DNA sequence: TATCGATA
DNA sequence: TATCGATA
C-alpha cells in the first residue's frame, strides 16, 4: 500500500498494467521477474508509483535510460 | 536473438 | 566505465 516488489505488484495488477506505470515495455518486465532482481515500488499518495532495483550494495533506478 | 544509445 | 531496455 506503500511499498512493495515487483513481482508482487505484478501478482497484485497483472503486467500491463505495471508496465504502464513504469513507463516500459510489458516484455521488460516479466522477463525482469524471470530474471528474479530485487526491484521494489513506492506508491506515491496520489497513486503514482515509481521503481528502483537493489543492483550491489547500490540502489540504481528503475529504468536506467 | 543481438546491437546500440542512453544512463549513472 | 558498465548496465539495461529497446530495436529488428
Amino acid at each position: 500500500e506503500q511499498r512493495i516488489t515487483l513481482k508482487d505488484y505484478a501478482m497484485r495488477f497483472g503486467q500491463t498494467k505495471t508496465a504502464k506505470d513504469l513507463g516500459v515495455y510489458q516484455s521488460a518486465i516479466n522477463k525482469a521477474i524471470h530474471a528474479g532482481r530485487k526491484i521494489f515500488l513506492t506508491i506515491n499518495a496520489d497513486g503514482s508509483v515509481y521503481a528502483e532495483e537493489v543492483k550491489d550494495g547500490e540502489v540504481k533506478p528503475f529504468p536506467s535510460n
